[PDB]
């Protein structure tokens, strides 16, 4: 919601290291993978749940 | 898709002069008439093809 004042929608995906810890992503940012892909959102639905957000992959980066 | 990123996403409406040929257009800028018409796009569908884009009249220019 915070993102919709932007003048530029986007949204950043990564990719989680071995033994995922749900924790460890707040606590620590190294657990991510350096590299990641930036793209642009559609549209939200969030039909039933609050949050389903739809990511694609478009620019890659490292 | 290049415009997607533009901060004001807008789409320009001509109309082609007598003698319709598709090559002239982007051989020649003379074909298409002066007058045009500015609109902002609404929304891309592509449901069966792979460009299927909306326009309005909403700004007349000559």
């Amino acid at each position: 919601r915070r993102k919709v004042r932007l003048a530029q929608p986007y949204v950043g995906v990564f990719l989680k290291r071995d033994d995922s810890n749900e924790s460890d992503v707040v606590e620590s940012l190294d657990e991510i993978y350096h590299t990641g892909t930036f793209a642009q959102i559609h549209e939200m639905q969030d039909l039933g749940d609050k949050l389903r957000m739809i990511v694609m992959g478009h620019r890659r980066v490292h």
